This record gives structure tokens, C-alpha cells and sequence, in this order.
């Protein structure tokens, strides 16, 4: 029904200020300088990327919608790209972790109070 498959650490770096968006929302762009993914299903090194939430407030609390484009090479050497949208991850990669494409990828993402490190635990859900 579910298995873990990795968690992530990524390094973020100096955020730009909160763009104010029309109707009220606020875009934060985090530029990914680095992290590691770690698991039974998936390593790898992020090499770069962006996190680029979007907050917005709808009746009097604050969602926070999140954005993620990031890039790296997995352990065996492939190349790459996970997209976030519980969230959804899409990675996309080949060699050995490509069966990772034909999954249903949620992740629980955390980002401490500094906002220098962003953490997330990754699990399919065999729907
Ligand atoms: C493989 C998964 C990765 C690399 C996830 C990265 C998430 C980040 C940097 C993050 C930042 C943020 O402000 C909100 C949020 O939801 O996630």
C-alpha cells in the first residue's frame, strides 16, 4: 500500500524578498545550492534548482502552495529532475532508479525556523 522510498536535505540560499502578487499573495524565491537524497529507493546529490512557493491567505489563514524545480545526478551516475507540486514529487530519471517515473511520488516537506535547510520524506503510494 505505501513504501518509503528516500528523504531529501537541501541547502537553501539567500531568498529574494516576498514579490506581492495580484489579489493579495506573496511569491518567495529559495535558490537550492545543494543536499542529498538517501534512502532504500533513491540516492543521489541535488546539484541546484529553486523552491519558489507561493503564499496566499484564504479566510484568514495562510496556505502555503508549493513550487520546487530541482536537478542533480543519482548515485549511479544518471542525471536528474524532480518537479514539486502531502505534495506530489514527479522525478524523473534513468539507469537504475528509472522505475521511480512510474510512481506515485508524496512528499512531506519541512524547512527550518533559518530557512537554510529544507527536509522532506518521500513515500509511493501504490494508489
Ligand atoms: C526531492 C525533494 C526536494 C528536493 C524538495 C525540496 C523542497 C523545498 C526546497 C521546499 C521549500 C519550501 O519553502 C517549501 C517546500 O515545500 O519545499
Amino acid at each position: 500500500h505505501m513504501t518509503y522510498l528516500f528523504s531529501a536535505t537541501v541547502n537553501l540560499g539567500g531568498a529574494l524578498a516576498p514579490i506581492p502578487l495580484l489579489g493579495g499573495g506573496t511569491r518567495v524565491v529559495e535558490p537550492i545550492t545543494g543536499g542529498t537524497i538517501y534512502g532504500p529507493g533513491f540516492n543521489a546529490t541535488i546539484e541546484g534548482g529553486l523552491a519558489a512557493p507561493i503564499l496566499i491567505k484564504e479566510n484568514g489563514t495562510t496556505s502555503q502552495l508549493p513550487w520546487v524545480y530541482a536537478y542533480g545526478h543519482a548515485s549511479d551516475g544518471s542525471p536528474f529532475y524532480i518537479e514539486e507540486d502531502n505534495t506530489r514529487l514527479i522525478i524523473q530519471v534513468g539507469g537504475k532508479y528509472a522505475d521511480l517515473q512510474k510512481m506515485y511520488v508524496l512528499g512531506q516537506p519541512s524547512v527550518n525556523e533559518e530557512r537554510t535547510v529544507a527536509t522532506v520524506e518521500c513515500w509511493s503510494h501504490h494508489h
